[PDB]
């Protein structure tokens, strides 16, 4: 409700982000997609073939219905089913590979993690991009230290302590406003997810806050900025779209 120029901020970051990786005829391997709220920014980036998955049966369904009835012109895939958890195979490799705020869900467990990695690299193409977004663990406890865990948008809270440090929590409780409630979200470990990837082939080719690669598309894109409901957030706004932050690694 009130909380659109961040659902525009997010929104905006992450056609930046797909504009800044994929060509041309791409193939596209959309995991957690959700109700497909990606197409429209593929379609002006112009890519060639889109393959959605999901775990959850309502959400495919829900995005088959867009581009169903949407303006696209090219080939729609969508199967539901758990691509961080269960062993996937499409039978195909893509050019990109993108993961929009559910990666993190690939934290459940070591082992889980460790199939959600291979699921990609499989799929990938040499030299194939996977593009992602994820919550900033630095950042989420940086900000737990202080006492900026919430405002009047989200609130995100720790996990209890067992004989544990700060350092030990691998999971916290996130909401938002007309959404995510109570979601308990895994904190992504960078450097075991970074190191997994590595012995797959796939290295990091870029790591930087949802803030710095905003104010700093904006001023690449001075056109595509106003073409989407844009400008500045008020700090209370800034502070949600902080959390996250932009990680892509490469198929080489």
């Amino acid at each position: 409700s009130k909380t659109i120029n961040i659902r525009n901020a997010n929104n905006f970051i992450k056609a930046c982000l797909i504009r800044l990786y994929t060509k041309r005829g791409d193939s596209v391997l959309d995991l957690g997609c959700g109700k497909g709220g990606d197409l429209l920014k593929y379609e002006r980036a112009g890519i060639g073939e889109y393959y959605g998955v999901d775990i959850a049966e309502v959400s495919i369904n829900d995005a088959r219905v867009r581009a169903r009835n949407m303006k696209r012109r090219f080939k729609v895939f969508f199967r539901a089913q758990d691509s961080y958890g269960r062993h996937m195979d499409l039978g195909k490799e893509f050019d990109v590979i993108s993961s929009q705020f559910s990666f993190h869900y690939a934290f459940s467990t070591s082992e889980s993690l460790d199939i959600a990695q291979r699921n990609i690299a499989r799929h990938l193409r040499p030299g194939g991009y996977f593009i992602m977004t994820v919550p900033s663990r630095d950042v989420i406890l940086e900000r737990y230290k202080q006492g900026r865990m919430s405002n009047d948008f989200y609130k995100i809270e720790l996990e209890k302590m067992e004989d544990v440090p700060m350092e030990s929590v691998r999971e916290y409780r996130f909401t938002l406003l007309d959404s995510v409630n109570n979601c308990i979200e895994y904190f992504v470990d960078f450097t075991r997810m970074v190191d997994g990837f590595k012995r797959l082939g796939l290295s990091l080719v870029e790591r930087k806050g949802f803030i710095d690669f905003y104010e700093d598309e904006g001023r690449r894109n001075p056109e595509l900025s106003k073409k989407m409901g844009l400008g500045c957030l008020t700090r209370e706004e800034s502070e949600v779209v902080g959390i996250y932050e932009v990680v892509v690694f490469r198929k080489l």
